[PDB]
């Protein structure tokens, strides 16, 4: 039995009594609250908020049964007796506590019916985790293919049809229970830890994430090398073998821009030396002189860390020494058994720890280390009496990963404030994104069920902050031969999906170089298409940055008021204008795609399909996906190029997908240095604009850039613009009021300034685009 | 009646006094001698030589009979009565005077029964002209095809197979008869001009080359991009055209270095505007940027420029009164009525000519202009009473495009010292190639018979000091559309001879982006192949200028003992190791190539073929024209780049020909920054070296640098080694004496230093090629 006694309203903060304790509820925006029960005594900090300490002004009116707690969208609506909580977005339920808060910690909410729920971060489980119970324990789940109730990466926190996220804003070992023992309850259970939980709300799915990011914080830009070709295996052996594949993708023409060392970078086996961090110089023996050649073509080298400091290492009495590892309830190191070996555990909850594992990295950065990989951060093995600065295994487990991705970016940004760090990582919490972590799906089986799990995988992640979540393309455990199909139809959807870094065990070879030639020849072009869509892709990444839209979409944001559309996984938006549906099994002969009700193209084709609801049926091939461009979209190209140090946009192709169907569209183009961390908010980029304008007689586009510019920005770019089932019916062509014929024949062989190709239904005009406003009209 | 009275040797020339006047002569090296009659009077100086007031030290020896006058390898015997000249080689008669010199101005000299004639510069009547008669005057023939007794760039000079080369050191209006008229005399004429002629020795054709060129010039290297893809037709219309034709070659990704602008860059008509010498601003609004936006994207434009200016012009009036023009015998400026309107020449002969002239190159070149093209430098039109600074039109004629090159090398080294200079003309004289002319065969048909006609002009010009001697590829003149499969053997034969400029009047387009899916698909590998072979055509350019060494090769200097391999026009060597045989006939299935007698491998195919001595037999296809690689061949390349400014060799890949025919085999790259004029006289380069040593049970690799490298070199370079033809019976490799395993399976599929890949015969080594010697042991 709980009930209201009284409360207080400073500041900004409400502070309520009941018969068991307080209640602290402070908005941390206009349309997110934090709930900390216990509020009287000393808990864990939040992990989940970027500004912990924000409270914003909120009103606070009060009725004989009711208090009401009010921000700018969200509402509070607290119940006397018994006590219990719901929150309201205008006028609407979103969530209501049933018995609350329990004691162990225990939370419990009514589920609404027909109410489906999104969440939990990395599960196989269907999209829709409700009728579904799992811990809230990051875990390894090595070798999973097509189910797992519990991975590397939880987050402890849903989204609803609703339209709401709740978070649980505790780190401790704990479960989630979405309507599973009760089919009207969500229970959020924990060990220990903070108890307190977070609710935002929104108007539609992405200003829900907007207004998440905007409190558990925004991923800062990438450098735009995280974009390229990453060449990696499981794992180089020696400088020799590194080097001798990094020459393969100069030799055999593919794309790169960073080749990654896995852990014999430290030592010759896999078990023994994880702690040296430092070079094995029996095996690269001129580490500095590797990574400047490399610099040389471009190339960017990135090693793999661990939390563990073996026994057997030659780290181990210099970490005990400067009291780096965390403690048994004795205070000597605490020491377990590994795979790798006998070990502790870097502290990086320790101020020692935090600098003890920093200056390692400074060192490395120093001799030339362009970025980081973080394995085993759940830790993979943390046994429950482990005591770390703030408190026990346990308690701290989902929060480790996220400490240690902060330490690292703030190491980085201290030694490097003129760059972009890359941390990419395996496990985190709620608000990682906000330390710049890139995370990967752990390591997936090399089966038809392990790619057929990513999307669903990657959306759950992308869904809750992390826009970066990206598969070990082609699949990274067991298997004894090459499965050749399945390797293809990886790497072909690894294009349209955020990090393009195919890894694998090496008696298999994960880099596409390798593979044989009809691999290489299907691979080769779309490794290509990917750096030639590098400003899609970039533009993509600065609205993640700018407002947390992440970069692949689920097809549900297509329509907010069909929520079975919320159970697909298997076709998703790659930006904002591609449909793409990934061949998940061998020997597929068509795919009936969901499209959205419009006008549609394929990509690869560019037939026209319209849809009024029903799906498309496409055939497939061994050499694409299937992927289906949105009227109304411009595609903007540079030319490949190697790597992504040779960038330059002095010549654009732009591709506009006409149909009368779309009488307005819009497109932008966001371009930089690729490396300044501060170019976003010092509006130091050339942010291009394109707006079409279709009508029955006329078709116009308006083209206009802003910005403060950037260190070597074009200030002229030759465009080529390619209009799409253009009308056939344009007899002339104005920019900027000065009328140019359209030629209608000979598109292709002559250097003409605006012709038809009749045959391919292509409008091509081919311009300046300098830095005035500049308007393109077509009229019949 | 001609004999001798008296001489005296001083110095150190020999001055002889015959009843008829006085002969100077004087070895300009141990393997040349220049012979001037009638020396006692005033005329114009030597244009072939170098250095003409050279003497070296020879010796005089008196008989009865005869003087000799001998130098280190070359004599001259002088017999008394009747005057009479003969040279000699060791002690082998090369050449005599018949009678010698009459008067007009004549020489006439006995050929010997057999002696096979090359030379006479631009003709197309078999490689072998005894039996030819044909003018000394530089003259257009627009549209030729497979037969010509005059063109554009004669040259007053022969090759024999006796191994001498013979220079008419005379720029007047002249003739050649070759034997015709008289079966055993060749006799040389000339209306006006110098009475003096050159005969240089040699032991073999290389050594004559290079005698040759030491005495009247080596070419000095070449901008590097000279050997990359040049944009051009007649003409780009327009600024828009001319961006849009870049654009076009980065959005159809050609590899492009260098546009070429004909002459609407300073008229908008054909007629009327030739010796504006600017631009029009009406279709070119904003050169300079136009330029300057060009080289962003590492692309050089290069313009046209005639002798001619035009009474309409906007320059004639300042020409008039700069005194810039030829005169007529009265003192005014010259007008007569060339195709493009009436109109005067530049006297470059004279200071006030050459001062006006070079003061525009200057300004434009200040503008952005990298290069420099001069056409029409017959000069096209001439009228015989036209007054230059020395001599009138019949007396300078054949020296006009020589003094014109002269002057522009002399302008473009003082406005910038540290760049080399780019000067393609049509037309100049023995010795033009010191001043870096870069001809090509002028207004050629686009028929196949102007195709089949190219190999056979490049080896005359190329043999006689013309290295980069190219056509217009694809072809120039006339026709209605394009005949597709004679443009696609055009450029693909383009791929291996000097210059790649495809260049056409403009109905027809001429730059491959502009063709069909079919033709761009065959030419852009080809293409890309020129970018990545410039290690090997570069190190052919530079020793071309150590050496005079032809990049084009005839046949016959595969065996110099069997004099009928002179008459082959259809097969050549590009560089050492090619053996290249262009289709120059529509739907020809198979080709039957004289090879030399060895072992050759299919360029494209590794096929490997043996022969005694009879022809090989190759099957036809339209994607590639047949070419064979010499056993022992070390062929080198580098990543397709875009343009020559990205031009890097971090990365090398080198392929070696083994056969256990060719136990000693040495290859050599060479590399400097692609641009400095002072590179080989400063050793600013890295020579590599490579020596291959191929016993029955061994073979080995010494790998070594030369020179004081430059800024960028690169310290390491990653080196992929192909063998082909290699034994399957190697066990191991040493590397400096680190003894290798070689893999025997999966070499594409894996990061291996060694592995033999059974099917294709080839073994590949993967090693870092850093700054001190390396040796490579493979052993059975
Ligand atoms: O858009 C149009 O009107 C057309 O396609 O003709
Ligand atoms: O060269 C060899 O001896 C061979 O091919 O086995």
């Amino acid at each position: 039995a709980v009930f209201y006694k009284e409360h207080k309203l400073r500041n900004d903060g409400l502070v309520i009594t009941t018969n068991q304790g307080n209640i602290r509820l402070q908005f941390k925006s206009e349309a997110a609250i934090e709930v900390l029960y216990r509020a009287d005594s000393k808990q864990l900090p939040s992990f989940a908020l970027a500004q912990p300490e924000s409270a914003i002004k909120a009103q606070l009116t009060e009725t004989e049964n009711h208090l009401q707690f009010s921000g700018g969208t969200l509402t509070a609506r607290i119940q006397k007796r018994p006590f219990a909580i719901s929150y309201y977005r205008d006028s609407e339920l979103l969530l209501a506590e049933e018995s609350g808060f329990q004691v162990k910690i225990n939370f419990r909410f009514y589920l609404s019916p027909g109410e489906k729920i999104l969440g939990g971060g990395q599960r196989i489980l269907g999209m829709d985790r409700r009728g579904q119970r799992f811990p809230l324990y990051n875990r390894a789940h090595y070798g999973y293919s097509d189910h797992s109730g519990q991975m590397y990466f939880g987050l402890p926190a849903i989204m609803s049809s609703k339209q709401y996220i709740l978070v649980f804003d505790n780190s401790a070992s704990g479960a989630m229970d979405i309507g599973k023992t009760e089919s009207d309850i969500l229970q959020l259970e924990a060990k220990s830890g903070r108890s307190a939980y977070i609710l935002v709300a929104g108007n539609s799915y992405p200003s829900l994430i907007e207004n998440f990011t905007q409190v558990t914080g925004r991923q800062p830009l990438p450098p735009r090398w995280a974009l390229g070709s990453f060449a990696s295996r499981f794992g180089y052996r020696s400088e020799a073998e590194t080097r001798a594949t990094v020459q393969k993708y100069k030799t055999e023409d593919f794309p790169l821009d960073t080749i990654v060392l896995d852990l014999y970078w430290f030592g010759k086996d896999i078990k023994g030396h994880m702690g040296n961090l430092d070079w094995d110089k029996e095996n690269f023996p001129t580490p500095l002189d590797m990574m400047a050649d490399f610099k040389q073509q471009g190339v960017k080298t990135v090693l793999i860390t661990e939390p563990f400091v073996l026994t057997s290492s030659k780290r181990w009495d210099d970490a005990v020494k400067a009291k780096a590892l965390a403690k048994d309830p004795q205070g000597q190191p605490k020491a377990f058994e590994l795979y790798f070996g006998n070990g502790g555990i870097i502290d990086v909850f320790s101020k020692e720890g935090s600098r003890w594992f920093s200056s390692i990295y400074k060192d490395l950065s120093k001799q030339g280390v362009a970025g980081w990989w973080g394995d085993l951060g759940e830790p993979e093995m943390h046994p429950e009496d482990t005591q770390h600065a703030i408190g026990d295994a346990d308690t701290v487990h989902n929060a480790y990963g996220h400490r240690w991705a902060e330490m690292l970016y703030q190491q980085q940004l201290d030694q490097f404030p003129e760059l972009r760090p890359f941390i990419m990582m395996r496990a985190g919490f709620v608000g990682s994104q906000r330390y710049g972590m890139i995370p990967w799906t752990g390591d997936v089986s090399r089966t038809w069920g392990g790619l057929a799990s990513q999307v669903e995988l990657a959306l759950q992640m992308s869904l809750l902050g992390f826009g970066y979540i990206h598969s070990d393309l082609g699949g990274f455990a067991d298997g004894e031969t090459l499965d050749k199909e399945m390797y293809i139809r990886w790497l072909q959807y690894g294009v349209f999906q955020p990090v393009y870094r195919p890894h694998g065990q090496d008696h298999i070879p994960s880099e596409p170089v390798f593979q044989d030639e009809e691999t290489k020849a299907i691979l080769r072009p779309l490794v290509k298409l990917r750096y030639r869509m590098l400003p899609y892709i970039y533009t993509a990444a600065y609205q993640n940055t700018l407002t947390g839209m992440p970069l692949m979409r689920p097809l549900f944001f297509s329509d907010e008021k069909n929520p079975a559309l919320i159970d697909n996984k298997t076709s998703y938006f790659w930006g904002d204008s591609l449909l793409v549906t990934p061949i998940t099994q061998a020997g597929v002969e068509s795919v009936s795609i969901p499209a959205p009700k419009g006008v549609w193209f394929d990509f690869w084709k560019d037939t026209r399909y319209q849809t009024d609801g029903a799906p498309l049926t496409l055939p497939t091939d061994l050499h694409t996906i299937p992927v289906l461009v949105k009227a109304g979209a411009f595609m903007p190209y540079v030319p490949a190029v190697s790597t992504t140090e040779d960038y330059r946009s002095d010549s654009l192709e732009i591709h506009y997908y006409a149909d009368a169907s779309v009488p307005l569209a819009q497109g932008e183009i966001f371009e930089d240095d690729g490396k300044d961390p501060n170019s976003i908010k010092r509006n130091q980029f050339d942010l291009l604009t394109l707006q079409a304008t279709h009508t029955d007689n006329q078709l116009h586009f308006q083209l206009a850039r802003t910005g403060k510019g950037y260190r070597g920005m074009p200030e002229r770019r030759a465009t080529t613009l390619v209009i799409h089932n253009a009308s056939d019916q344009y007899q002339h062509l104005d920019i900027n009021g000065k009328t140019i014929a359209i030629a209608q024949a000979d598109c292709a062989s002559t250097p003409a300034l605006a012709c038809y190709d009749q045959e391919r239904r292509q409008l091509q005009l081919v311009f300046t685009w300098g830095r005035e406003a500049l308007n393109l009209r077509l009229h019949k």
